[PDB]
């Protein structure tokens, strides 16, 4: 019960618990929220009912307790279960799936979700969180990355991602959380469909931009900005939409393939342009950056000692049962 204009797909327990400060929006009617998840472990206190909870169950029926950051334990139940989850759930007009490229089920599903709407045609969104604090944590960034990049290749629709750093200038989770927020809701105030000058066919043209641009559709960044500042480091996106207050002054000094504009009501909480920016130039730097938590992690890895092992004979000498050598 709640408007779909916008839908949020919170994937996993860092999906969860960032997207559980927008359940009070939900309650008012500006979007609607899904949370998918294999574990309900974090989702012990939400407001928001069991028909906006969806939780993977096994072959048996039952609902599964987590992957434990193993992407393949359940990848195929994963895959298995996504179309049941958009039939239950119908998406949105405009679709922001938020999930953890670290995590062994958020980025499991977040990619599924992603690359089932791109199939469908709708229109996504993805707010992504990737850590490196455990090797583990790190290849499961990687892998999900690329999977995305090729999700991106393959399916010929760029997949925007709103990427995001744990340990980035030693900022909390905590602060991640809010920036992460703060995207979503600029996003959310984007994609309500409210603004003067904007149009369903211009936001579609700007989350698919190679049907306007003509370039190769890949994995496309999108950064959010608040005034005018940010026209010196950014003056050659690949496309760009502004949000105005009233009577604000336009963006000049931006040269891009694609642009549009947009004109938020004297209601809405906008008081400063807010500007959505999709490039691709910044993608490589974070390309290098998994890579090398991954070659250090490796590094670290080939470094381990050999753990002692008991001689072969002694199996032999262990057949017994209980494994007791006597
Ligand atoms: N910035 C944030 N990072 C988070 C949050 N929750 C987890 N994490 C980070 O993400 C990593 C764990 O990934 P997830 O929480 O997505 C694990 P997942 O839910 O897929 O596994 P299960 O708990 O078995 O379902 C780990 O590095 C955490 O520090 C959060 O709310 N914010």
């Amino acid at each position: 019960a709640q408007e779909n204009q916008v839908h949020i797909w919170a994937v996993g327990g860092c999906g969860g618990e960032i997207g559980s400060a927008f359940e009070g929006e939900v309650a008012k009617g500006l979007h609607s929220m899904t949370y998918v998840d294999t574990s309900r472990a974090n989702l012990r206190d939400s407001t928001l009912g069991d028909d906006h909870i969806y939780i993977f169950k096994d072959a048996a029926g039952r609902e599964l307790d987590g992957s434990g950051k193993k992407r393949d334990e359940n990848a195929e139940l994963i895959c298995s279960q996504i179309p049941g989850i958009l039939n239950k759930h119908t998406p949105g007009k405009f679709n922001i799936v938020v999930f953890s490229l670290s995590g062994g089920s958020g980025s499991v599903a977040g990619p599924a979700l992603v690359a089932n709407l791109l199939e469908r045609g709708e229109r996504v969104v993805c707010c992504i969180v990737a850590s490196f604090d455990d090797e583990r944590q790190t290849i499961n960034a990687d892998r999900t990355f690329k999977g995305l990049m090729a999700a991106a290749e393959g399916l010929k629709r760029p997949v925007i991602v709103s990427y995001h750093m744990n340990g980035e200038n030693g900022k909390s989770e905590q602060d991640v959380n809010l920036d992460v927020q703060v995207v979503i809701s600029q996003l959310c105030v984007l994609f309500s469909g409210e603004n003067r000058r904007l149009d369903s066919a211009d936001l579609e043209n700007f989350l698919n931009h190679p049907r306007v641009t003509g370039l190769e559709p890949t994995i496309t960044e999108l950064n959010t900005f608040m005034g005018y500042e940010w026209t010196k480091e950014n003056d050659s996106p690949i496309a760009f939409c502004t949000l105005y207050p009233k009577d604000a002054t336009k963006v000049m000094g931006v040269s891009a393939i694609y642009s549009c504009d947009g004109f938020v009501p004297e209601s809405s909480p906008i008081r400063e342009a807010t500007s959505f920016v999709l490039s691709t130039d910044r993608l490589g730097g974070i390309i290098k950056q998994i890579a090398d938590e991954a070659k250090r992690y490796i590094e670290h890895r080939n470094a381990r000692q050999q753990a002692p092992k008991v001689g072969d004979e002694t199996v032999a000498e262990a057949k017994n049962s209980g494994f007791l050598l006597f």
